[PDB]
């Protein structure tokens, strides 16, 4: 009976909608995307057949939005303001890119005739700490949301991935219930390996030579793989781990030539778009879209397990 639709803010490539999709909640919804990165809505439109809003938030009014007559939002504001340099130095407030998300809850949610009886946002762990959000989430009490969040990571669910992120659940109903994380079906790092990979995709030897001790090398057994992000395959350190397919644990060794003789390679974009859980027909190879390209999007998506688990929570109060 009841209906969800959805306004996907910042939708990127649809993590939140394919968490969605992907959770137990089971009430068919609709969803309506908002994002003015060219590549990423190329990769929506692709999968979901839909086409991607490009009205800048920093000004999109209220009468767009709420033309939309929807009931959700869901939403993972740029990150990029949130570090301890710009905010230990109050900048965040006032940076450029936090003034789409400063726009919504400032501007719009407080003047809508229906506010929207559920919201989901997901960040990086200093947002929780940001002057932003402090004003949000005062904007929102103030308006009569219930708010819950979490900060955590797949690997707390028993996905071999850390990506640890914040996350917020408000709507207008209390939380009856306490927050649940359950352990999906177990697998290793194992079950998400393509089994054919081209050769274009093994760090070159030199790379090694140079940089080979800074990977965060991981085999088809270990425990984990790093965070991917933005400059995957660019940027040797902090920006994802590494597979070495001759070892199901990864032994260490000292120096770097010792690492020319393991197969080393980097995951595919197709490997980390399993890893972050999207459906097996989701796919970011859209033609023309360089591996570069598509990984830049893998890196700023989301972990589609996690966030399954915690809208399956934050919809509690629609079941029963
Ligand atoms: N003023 C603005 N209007 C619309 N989108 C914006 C914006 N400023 C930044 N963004 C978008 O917000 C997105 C943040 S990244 C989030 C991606 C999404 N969660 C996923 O699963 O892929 C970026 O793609 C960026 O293009």
């Amino acid at each position: 009976q009841k209906q969800v639709n959805v306004i996907e803010f910042f939708s990127g490539i649809g993590g939140l909608r394919s968490s969605y999709e992907r959770s137990s909640i089971n009430i068919n919804a609709t969803f309506i995307p908002f994002d003015i990165n060219e590549i990423a809505n190329k990769i929506y439109s692709k999968n979901f057949k839909e086409e991607v809003q490009v009205k800048n938030l920093d000004s999109i009014s209220i009468k767009q939005i709420e033309s939309l007559n929807c009931n959700t939002w869901f939403m993972s504001p740029p990150c990029q303001p949130y570090n301890n340099s710009i905010m230990s130095k109050h900048k965040d407030i006032n940076d450029p890119r936090a003034k789409s998300v400063l726009h919504l809850y400032r501007d719009i949610l407080p003047y809508l005739i229906n506010k929207p009886k559920h919201i989901f946002i997901e960040n990086v762990p200093l947002f929780k700490e940001s002057l932003v959000f402090k004003e949000i989430y005062n904007i929102l009490i103030k308006n009569q949301y219930y708010i819950k969040d979490i900060i955590c990571s797949p690997i707390d669910i028993g996905i071999p991935n850390s990506r640890t992120r914040y996350y917020v659940m408000a709507r207008l109903t209390p939380f009856k219930n306490e927050i649940q994380l359950h352990q999906e079906k177990e697998s290793m790092i194992s079950n998400y390996l393509d089994n054919n990979v081209n050769e274009s995709y093994s760090i070159p030897s030199d790379l090694i030579l140079k940089k080979g001790m800074l990977f965060d090398i991981v085999g088809k057994d270990d425990k984990r793989t790093c965070c991917f992000t933005k400059s995957y395959t660019k940027i040797v350190e902090g920006t994802g781990s590494i597979y070495c397919p001759i070892e199901p644990h990864f032994i260490p060794v000292k120096k770097a030539e010792d690492l020319l003789n393991k197969n080393l390679r980097y995951f595919t974009p197709n490997e980390i778009k399993k890893i972050h859980g999207f459906s097996s027909n989701f796919t970011t190879q859209i033609d023309g879209l360089t591996d570069k390209q598509q990984y830049q999007c893998l890196g700023n998506s989301v972990s589609c397990f996690v966030i399954a688990q915690l809208m399956e929570y934050l919809f509690d109060d629609l079941k029963e």
